[PDB]
């Protein structure tokens, strides 16, 4: 077996499990940051309606206020 | 000639090591970035809730106050 | 969650790291080895050409030493 | 901003990731150029080794052709 074969014959391996490497690894990491995204979105929407919320009594608190005077 | 395999696998684990060392050191700190972000909106939300039971409460009393006057 | 979501990814990430570090481990090890095996191998072909080389190069050195007693 | 921090971290990945992946190309590209270089020097050492051998070995044949032809 000689090293120029042998040299050669790991370069097609080395080329071949390179290239299935990545493409597995962009998959996974797709995966994660999507993860992450729905659940940021998610954590978002909370904060969204937590503050719809606050917002909503703090209009009835006022509203409630414009007709305590005309009482 | 074995002198130039000798040199080369040396000379993949002096970068193989310090690769290793590099990344770990880096997915921890984005890791740490964004444990942060997180903590802070988690913070925002807590938050956001206080002073909604809060603004609740008031109107509890106000109403209170509106029925009971008149 | 993002905060449960971060530790869920920061752990898939750790479990996946370690396996991936040793199926490289290993590659990158038996894949040297061809190498190693390959050149050990050459390095003799070698050694053994340049023995025969002054094999066959002393047995011109004797021919001659007859051709020459006897002429 | 958690949205935005995931964002800075999928594009500081994706920019880590491709200069990783240029630094690698070359960095093996050149270590095997440098492998196949020496299997190329001790092949040709291996072959000027044979056509020594096999020059002898043409003398050894008509030198003895005269050891013979004489005696
Ligand atoms: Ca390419
Ligand atoms: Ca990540
Ligand atoms: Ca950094
Ligand atoms: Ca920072
Ligand atoms: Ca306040
Ligand atoms: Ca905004
Ligand atoms: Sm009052
Ligand atoms: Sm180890
Ligand atoms: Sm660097």
């Amino acid at each position: 077996p000689d090293l120029t074969a042998a040299l050669r014959d790991v370069r097609q391996q080395y080329e071949s499990v390179a290239a299935k490497n990545l493409q597995e690894a962009e998959e996974w990491y797709k995966s994660k940051f999507a993860d992450l995204s729905e659940a940021a979105n998610r954590n978002n929407d909370a904060l969204r309606q937590a503050k719809q919320e606050s917002t909503e009594y703090r209009r009835q608190v006022q509203s409630l206020t414009c007709e305590v005077d005309a009482l």
